[PDB]
């Protein structure tokens, strides 16, 4: 398992995050239409995966605004923002800013994604909420990086996410 | 099965909703603070449980302004608002809006009580979440009343369920 902190105290983390030149496992997440999204529906196309506890709490916000405007800046890639929140509170906070560039997607049907991705928090008031992290996969569906955030309340390396996909 | 309906449209909804006259089975639900709630913790009062899809979708936020209101008007009762949403989205809402009476539980760990309390939608887009229904449990943990609203985006009857709190 992994291990993660809340300012300093360890939360536990299922299995292992993707790491980088293994295969992406396939998923099946829900849209903000309750329509399901699986990772083959992108094919062809950069994916990067900004995972993370909540919409509603912490940082997660600004890693949305943040990652909706990078999304503008490259070419060939879908921006996935994923949690255990409902699709509702992920659309509520999307529309309320209107950050139209990310596709949310929740877990809420699908708790099997999280442990496949390495995400799950596993024990503690958090668990079954995702940890935050980045993944990002190329167009053959191959983990080019991954980011499990070892402080949670800190907002993940943007820089480090997008440099995969420069030249 | 049950079938209640959205805009006349049919869905399935798992098991059925308990009948006045028998147990309250226990459950555990998640509040605000991410601690576990069991029924047990209410030894003693009588509990209405406002069941519903969302707190961000719907007449949901109208049944909670209403019940946060009408808790102030009966005694020895708590009023519990349960959905999938996150204990985040839940608490967002009663915190913009000063909804302090109503104690928000959420199901996001414990899909088992959606099963248990026959409102589990069980196909279709709205699978996994609650439908709209009113459970009112007595002092013994006897069910009193349920109402499981057979148009889902209607209001649940405040007056029945209050009715079978009055003398």
């Amino acid at each position: 398992s992994q291990t993660v902190h809340f300012q300093g105290n360890p939360v536990t983390v299922a299995n292992s995050i993707p790491q980088a030149g293994s295969k992406a496992q396939t998923f099946t997440l829900v849209a903000k239409d309750l329509s399901d999204v699986t990772l083959g529906q992108f094919a062809g196309k950069r994916k990067v995966l900004n995972i993370f506890p909540s919409i509603d709490t912490g940082v997660s916000a600004a890693s949305v605004r943040k990652f909706n405007q990078l999304a503008t800046e490259i070419d060939n890639t879908v921006v996935l923002c994923i949690s255990a929140d409902l699709p509702f509170a992920q659309s509520r906070f999307c529309g309320a800013e209107g950050l139209n560039n990310v596709i949310t997607l929740s877990t809420f049907r699908n708790a099997e994604f999280l442990q496949a991705y390495g995400v799950a928090i596993a024990d503690g008031p958090l668990k079954g909420l995702a940890a935050r992290a980045v993944v990002v996969i190329d167009e053959n569906d191959n983990v080019i990086f991954s980011q499990l955030v070892d402080e949670i309340t800190t907002e993940p390396d943007y820089e480090a996410a997008l440099a995969v996909l420069k030249a």
